[PDB]
């Protein structure tokens, strides 16, 4: 396990390759600007079609970059606001 996976289970159900249309992608619910200014492309062309651990790689960046607020309700229920 990962903190992640708490945030995943927030955003997605823990189902890492959700695509329901809503505008967000993948287990922690990436909007594809956010997927592609972190690096994602490198692994996939979008976040639901990546793994887990590249979700993941990507998340850790994003987060640098722009806070666990990012997240603000599912960062918290991950115990990380």
């Amino acid at each position: 396990g990962s903190i992640w996976d708490a945030i995943a289970g927030c955003e997605a159900g823990g189902n890492w390759a959700i695509n329901t249309g809503n505008g967000y992608y993948g287990g922690v619910q990436f909007d594809q600007g956010t997927w592609e200014a972190n690096g994602g492309l490198r692994y996939a062309p979008r976040a639901d079609l990546a793994t887990r651990e590249e979700q993941i790689a990507v998340a850790e960046v994003t987060r640098l970059r722009q806070g666990w607020g990012a997240w603000p309700v599912c960062a918290a229920r991950a115990g990380a606001r």
